């Protein structure tokens, strides 16, 4: 009825604002949304900002999701932090839920745990991953 | 249709979260959002009103703390909407009513030089009456 | 349920307002949003298209004035979507149709050096055909 008309007018308007939101610091892949803050921070600060924002750090679980996140990295020309760490068990990277990686896109020779102190993961402009020290400043990208 | 509205709040709640990052803060049904730049009061008041809202007007300790976070993130003191321009010494909201909450810094308000009618909020959340001509961070509320 | 859906329009209308501040402008059913930075035409045109829209395409004085404010706010001339790349002298929208509105500055378009095929908009709302390789403000429309 009349209400049914109100909602279809709403999805129309909402879909337009979805597009407006993701410009220029957002990327949607499936039902997941990546958004970057535009600046660089250490892991702990990046993880904090993302969690208080109601989400978490970028967690690519597929090639499609990895490609979408990659576009933000290319656009900002800055390697970004991922949520996965091997702090608990060295060599074994896990999501915040604790489960093991269901997808990875390591660069050649990575992860190498360089200096025996590389426990966080970053993504380059080519979409490849590298384990890097969590104290380094990288692009803050959250997922919602 | 009944399912579609339930599907809609789900998407909207997600878009809600995406929107407020990283320049927004929600406290209750109020939303603080910063422009990222500094302006004199008249321009700040202007930009917020044309945007469909008004300058940041914290009415509780919770709201003041949320607004404070936007200030800390930008490392820039921000303008509030309240002024004692009409009646000196008595600061009021745009509606004209008196302050229902205040967090003045020690010794403030002092009306320094006899020409301080606007209010700014520091990175520590404390308030200070400052000249309206000064450039401070633009933070609106919606 | 009807109360629940109108409660949704209320929340969306608020987030509508939050979204457009401070880099957005809505005129009619069109939304202009700026990226805040400058890029060459091809890069600007690219960013807009992958974002789900296209470059700023003012079709009326009302739309042109709204786009103008983003330019004023950033103090940087912005690229429009219209070009005379196909047939020199004949500017067209991405759809291929001829201009239904123009606000050319005095003496424009002049195709200076025989190599000006893109259009920029100044802080005064006037248009100028300029070389597409130049870096201008990126403003898209949705
Ligand atoms: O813009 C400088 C300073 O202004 C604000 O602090 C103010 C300052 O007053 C100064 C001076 O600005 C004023 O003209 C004379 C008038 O006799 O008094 C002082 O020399 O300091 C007082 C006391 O600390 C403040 O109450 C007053 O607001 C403030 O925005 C500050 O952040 C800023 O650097
Ligand atoms: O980036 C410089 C200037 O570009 C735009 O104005 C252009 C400018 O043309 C130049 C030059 O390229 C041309 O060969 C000679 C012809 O006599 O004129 C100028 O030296 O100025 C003309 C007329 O003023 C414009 O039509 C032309 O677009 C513009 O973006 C401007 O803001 C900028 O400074
Ligand atoms: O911060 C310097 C450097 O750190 C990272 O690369 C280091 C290491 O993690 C790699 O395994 C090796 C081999 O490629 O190179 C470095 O030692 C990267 O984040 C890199 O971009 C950065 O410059
Ligand atoms: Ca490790
Ligand atoms: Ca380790
Ligand atoms: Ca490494
Ligand atoms: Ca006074
Ligand atoms: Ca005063
Ligand atoms: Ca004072
Ligand atoms: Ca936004
Ligand atoms: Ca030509
Ligand atoms: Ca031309
Ligand atoms: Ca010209």
């Amino acid at each position: 009825e009349a209400l049914q008309g109100q909602v279809q007018h709403l999805q129309a308007a909402f879909s337009q604002y979805k597009k407006v939101e993701l410009f220029p610091n957002g990327q949607s892949v499936g039902e997941k949304i990546f958004k970057t803050a535009g600046f660089v921070k250490p892991f702990t600060e990046a993880q904090l900002l993302c969690t208080q924002a109601g989400g978490q750090l970028a967690s690519p679980r597929s090639a499609a999701e990895n490609a979408a996140l990659q576009q933000l990295v290319v656009a900002k020309n800055e390697a970004a932090f991922l949520s996965m760490t091997d702090s608990k068990t060295e060599g074994k990277f896990t999501y915040p839920t604790g489960e093991s990686l269901v997808y990875s896109n390591w660069a050649p020779g990575e992860p190498n745990d360089a200096g025996g102190s590389e426990d966080c993961v970053e993504i380059f402009t080519n979409g490849k991953w590298n384990d890097v020290a969590c104290g380094e400043k990288r692009l803050v990208v959250c997922e919602f």
